[PDB]
This record gives structure tokens, sequence and C-alpha cells, in this order.
């Protein structure tokens, strides 16, 4: 039966099932003061299917020059065709290459480049904003969004959707290296999964995707969701409590020492968004400082619903296409105060 909203995370993660039914702050409202994430679905079935898909991105701004990264060693791979990009987004026999003759996993970086999301893409830029969910926090204007109310005392965000373009991670090795590292964010952010891309045939890759939920920190009602079958999972989150941040940096000073980094002791590892925390590094977190977090599955069409201050990190288990809206909500508004 259909209902408002159920739990993941062992009660721990609000999950809201409608994303247009007008009462749903009633139920956010009180997850989100206090400082958790909370998870959206349906949000693809309210979008018009043809406009997010690769084939789409392709025809259409195919001859515009970018980077991409290289997500195995952060090599920058400079001044090529974005369709060097989308045509091999599922299609692996098509896909680019190392010099070793293997398939790479990509990141095409910051395309649309800064703030011309709305400019290049008009109809996409519509067909987001009118269908993101809690439209009183997410909209430029909704009344609970303080981002174009606030003085220069306060750090506002840039102008937005941001575009987030990057292939699954693929081999046993790669589930220790992330697609976004650990960082943090001093405003609200929605993140929408648009699209899902799983290759079939040549370079298919299930059976890892499937190791990595069975031998991973997710709870038991998502791993029941991967193994129902019935909905397309994008990539795997970790999101930590704002109030956890220094414990985090703490961690990361003394694992970076273990490792001859040789860095001043004020020095901010999630600020320079260089970690990704494997299992072995989570453990360590829970175990030597008693900080636990989130791990979240974001199928197609979760919006994934992240709060100011709070570090996070992703990891694509297929390709790829986000869409996020950064916003400024009364509840944490602290978080981008320049004083004190
Ligand atoms: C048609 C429509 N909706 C249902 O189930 C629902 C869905 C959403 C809710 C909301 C969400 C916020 N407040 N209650 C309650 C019941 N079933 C058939
Ligand atoms: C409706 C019904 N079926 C689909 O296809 C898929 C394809 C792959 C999955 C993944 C694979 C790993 N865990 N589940 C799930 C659904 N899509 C929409
Ligand atoms: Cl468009
Ligand atoms: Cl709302
Ligand atoms: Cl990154
Ligand atoms: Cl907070
Ligand atoms: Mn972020």
């Amino acid at each position: 039966s259909m209902t408002s909203h159920s739990w993941l995370c062992d009660g721990r993660l609000l999950c809201l099932h409608d994303p247009s039914n007008k009462n749903n702050w009633k139920i956010f409202r009180e997850c989100w003061k206090q400082g958790q994430p909370v998870l959206v679905s349906g949000v693809h079935k309210k979008l018009k299917s043809e406009l997010w898909k690769p084939e789409a991105f392709s025809q259409e701004f195919g001859d515009q020059d970018v980077d991409l990264v290289n997500c195995r060693n952060c090599a920058i791979i400079s001044d090529v065709k974005v369709r060097d990009f989308w045509d091999g987004f599922e299609i692996i026999c098509k896909r680019l290459r190392s010099e070793d003759g293997q398939p790479m996993v990509l990141k095409l970086k910051d395309w649309p480049p800064g703030e011309d999301f709305r400019d290049m893409m008009p109809t996409r830029f519509e067909d987001l904003m009118e269908n993101l969910p809690l439209p009183e926090y997410t909209k430029r204007d909704g009344r609970l969004n303080l981002a174009s109310r606030l003085p220069s005392y306060f750090v506002r965000p840039d102008l937005g959707p941001k575009m987030y373009n990057a292939y699954g991670l693929i081999t046993a090795e790669d589930r220790r290296v992330g697609t976004t590292n650990l960082h943090l964010d001093v405003s609200d952010a929605v993140n929408v999964m648009v699209y899902v891309g799983i290759p079939i045939g040549e370079g298919a890759h299930d059976e890892e995707v499937l190791k990595t939920i069975d031998e991973g920190d997710a709870d038991e009602v998502t791993k029941e969701r991967i193994h129902d079958h019935k909905e397309k999972p994008g990539a795997l989150w970790h999101i930590y409590a704002a109030k956890d941040a220094e414990k985090i940096r703490e961690l990361l000073r003394k694992v970076g020492e273990e490792q001859g980094q040789e860095n001043p002791p004020d020095h901010d590892p999630i600020h320079d968004q260089s970690w990704y925390l494997d299992q072995t590094l989570r453990k360590r977190l829970y175990e030597e400082y008693g900080v636990q977090g989130w791990a979240i599955v974001q199928f197609l069409g979760d919006a994934v619903f992240i709060p100011a201050g709070a570090p996070h990190q992703v990891h694509n288990l297929y390709s790829c296409i986000k869409v996020a809206e950064d916003f400024v909500s009364p509840e944490h508004v602290k978080h981008c105060f320049r004083l004190t």
C-alpha cells in the first residue's frame, strides 16, 4: 500500500515517498532541525525522461571543449570534446581506454561551467526547478530559502543548479576510490539522480556492485532494495553530522602522519578534498573516535538532502547524471555566518 514515508538506516533516515505532497514539510521539519539528511523517492516520475539521456547531451553539446578527471589516479585529461565523455557513458566498447588498454572511469569536470546551466539548458532548468521536492526550502524564491535575503555577513551560494556526471567504479580495487572525495558545503543542498546507465554485455560489472553492497555498512532494508531488483541503484553516499566534523579532521591528521604526509597540526583535511573513507577508515572513525554516519544508496529519482556543514562523500556504483541545487534554510544558517 502507498504511505507518506518510511525509515532507512535503522530508523535514523527519513524516506518521503510522494515528492509533490503539499504536507511533506510536517514530516521533514523536525528531522531537518536535528541536522539529519533526508531522502525523497520518485522525482524521476515527475520529469521529462527524454531531456535527461546521455545521447541527447552528446547530440546537442558534443562539440564543446572540456576537461575530464581519471577517477582512479586524479590525472586530468585536458581539452577534449564533451562527446568523447558522453558516447562512452554506457557503451564500454566506445569508451576511452588507458595506455594499458583498460576502459577508464571518468568524471566530467565543471559542466555546464560555473553558473551557466540556465543559459545553456533552459528547458532542463525549468523541468528540474518546477519538480524539486520541499519547494518552500529549495526554490530560488521559496519562503524558507534565505539565499536571496541575507547580507554580506553570510556566505551566499552561487546560482544553480550544478550537474555531476561520472562513470561507475568497476573493479575490487576501485571500491576504495571516491567519485567525489570527503568535503563539506556551508549551504544546504538537494541532489537529484536524474539518470542511471547500467552497461550490458562487453564490460558488465553487476557482481562487484552486489558484493560492495553485501560486504559494506548499509542497513538491511536498503539491502532489501538492492536485492528486490525493481529500481536502478546509482551511487553510495556516506554523510556525517556537522557536529562530528572536527573528530573526522583529527582522524585524518593522524592517518596522514602514519602515511608519512608532513602537515602542520592545524591543516584541514576535509577542506583539502583529498580523502575517501574506505571500509577500514569508516571502522576506525567509529571505534577510535565514536563517530557514526549515514550510509545511503541513491537510486534513480532519489533526492538526497545534505545539511550545511555535514561532511559527505560519493561513490558511483553505475554511470550517473545528478543535478543539485544549493539553498539556505533557517535551521542551518549558522554554518554560513562569517563571525565567531
Ligand atoms: C494516492 C496518494 N497518496 C497515497 O498515499 C499517501 C501519499 C502521501 C501522503 C502524504 C505525504 C505527506 N503527508 N501525507 C499520504 C498518503 N495513496 C494514494
Ligand atoms: C524497472 C524494473 N527493472 C529495471 O531494471 C533494473 C536494472 C538493474 C537493477 C539493479 C541492479 C543491481 N540491483 N538492482 C534494478 C532494476 N528498471 C526499472
Ligand atoms: Cl535545454
Ligand atoms: Cl515545502
Ligand atoms: Cl573530489
Ligand atoms: Cl546544524
Ligand atoms: Mn557536496
